[PDB]
């Protein structure tokens, strides 16, 4: 009763994408400027180092930074120099070598959402990139779902898996009446990328 997808969907941030590994000093410190901290100085903190440290000094308050933090990156006008989280590249390349259409559903910036896509040599996996601006609405709406699908020619069903960590995400798949997969920390759920690949391996074969 369970069946291989039909198509993948994912989302950028915190799914494909690690943002907690090179982060952009400049867009924390607008993070910590917002939230009323000076004088923070993270420019003699090891690029490795600045996660651990900002939990620490953030205590409490620190879901709201990652809050800010992603909400700033879906706006931004500035380049990224993130990196994939374990696992994404072999997973996108075994669901391309099976032949199962890939999609992007994301909440930043449609054009700069593209444009990272393309410096990381990734377009070539996806059959449709939505971003905030391709459509009418943004997650937790399923405009932004059914958008990707319309473009890549496959019907919502729950052989659409949508691969994402956010409730947003999960929300949008339920109303797009696809099948959420809930990524990283009712619905089936998995921390990495890895089990992710065996588990549609399992189901293709």
């Amino acid at each position: 009763s369970m069946k291989q997808p039909t198509a993948v969907i994912f989302d950028w941030y915190n799914t494909l994408i690690d943002t907690s590994i090179n982060i952009d000093r400049t867009t924390f410190y607008q993070v910590l400027d917002q939230m009323g901290y000076k004088n923070i100085d993270l420019d003699s903190i090891p690029n490795s180092t600045i996660p651990k440290y900002l939990i620490t000094l953030l205590g409490k308050r620190w879901k709201e930074a990652t809050i800010l933090y992603e909400n700033s990156l879906e706006k931004s006008q500035k380049s990224d120099n993130f990196m994939l989280n374990d696992g994404a590249i072999e997973l996108l390349d075994t669901l391309k070598e099976n032949n199962i259409t890939m999609a992007i559903v994301s909440n930043k910036n449609g054009e700069r959402l593209r444009s990272e896509i393309h410096h990381k040599n990734l377009t070539h996996y996806f059959d449709s990139i939505i971003g905030s601006g391709d459509t009418g609405t943004i997650k937790p709406s399923p405009e932004p779902v059914l958008a990707a699908l319309t473009n890549i020619n496959i019907e919502p069903s729950k052989e659409v898996f949508f691969i994402g960590d956010s409730i947003s995400d999960i929300q949008s798949a339920i109303e797009a009446g696809c099948l959420p997969i809930k990524y990283g920390s009712d619905i089936l759920s998995f921390k990495n990328f890895y089990d992710i690949r065996n588990f549609i391996c399992q189901l293709i074969n």
